[PDB]
């Protein structure tokens, strides 16, 4: 597809593959699902310049790894720390917080994607922080982490990535697809 091309072509390729490697995980293939092969790639990116952010080794990145080696740092996260064992894997773990984190990038209004989240998770303890195609962010106890450039960055990028999709005239069909 032209999605598919598209993708490969704008992300670098380790994040191509690890969103191959973790849509087949799940029996998916990126050739006919290409919208939520570009919606992981975004994701994937995301959590990357995420955990770049901030200082050294901050960030333990839970996304990325396959499902047992992910809880197997996340078990032995919480049995380090003491935190509660989430019922769903989050993206990244913050030693200077001591908190996971669940990253997200929509294309709707950060308040309901936030809304969606915040109800599914229902662990109290994991932040949450959600990015938009628009620039737009919202974060847990209003708390982002990390420092307002690193954050420009990536809405940025994303941003980035919103004009290089329309160009090609799939930005459409991507936003009327999460
Ligand atoms: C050189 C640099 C590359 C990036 C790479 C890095 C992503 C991340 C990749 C893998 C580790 C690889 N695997 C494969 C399986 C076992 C395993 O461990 N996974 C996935 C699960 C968690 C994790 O770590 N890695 C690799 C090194 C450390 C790291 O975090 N990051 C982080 C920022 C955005 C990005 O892409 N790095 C490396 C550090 C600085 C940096 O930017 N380049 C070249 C030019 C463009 C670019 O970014
Ligand atoms: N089909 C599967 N493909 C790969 N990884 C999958 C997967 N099912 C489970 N995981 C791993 C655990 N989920 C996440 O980590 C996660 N999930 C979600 C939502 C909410 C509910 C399911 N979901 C989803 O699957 O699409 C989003 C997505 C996007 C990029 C990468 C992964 C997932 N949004 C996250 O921002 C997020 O980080
Ligand atoms: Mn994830
Ligand atoms: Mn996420």
């Amino acid at each position: 597809s032209h999605m598919e091309d598209f993708v490969r072509q704008c992300f670098n390729p380790m994040i191509v593959e690890l969103a191959e490697k973790a849509m087949k995980e799940y029996g998916e293939d990126p050739k006919i699902e290409t919208n939520k092969f570009a919606a992981i790639c975004t994701h994937l990116e995301v959590c990357f310049m995420y955990s770049d952010g901030g200082s050294k080794h901050r960030f333990e990145i839970i996304e990325g790894r396959d499902r047992i080696m992910a809880w197997t740092v996340v078990n032995s996260i919480c049995n380090t720390t003491g935190v509660e064992k989430p019922k769903f894997l989050p993206d990244l773990y913050d030693y200077k917080e001591n908190r996971f984190i669940e990253i997200g990038v929509t294309r709707r209004e950060v308040h309901i994607y936030y809304l969606e989240k915040a109800n599914k998770i229902k662990s109290e303890k994991t932040h949450i922080h959600i990015f938009s195609f628009t620039g737009e962010e919202m974060a847990t106890k209003a708390d982002y982490t990390l420092d307002e450039e690193s954050r420009a960055r990536i809405k940025t990028r994303l941003f980035t990535i919103r004009q290089e999709m329309a160009s090609r005239s799939l930005w459409d069909s991507f936003r009327q697809s999460e």
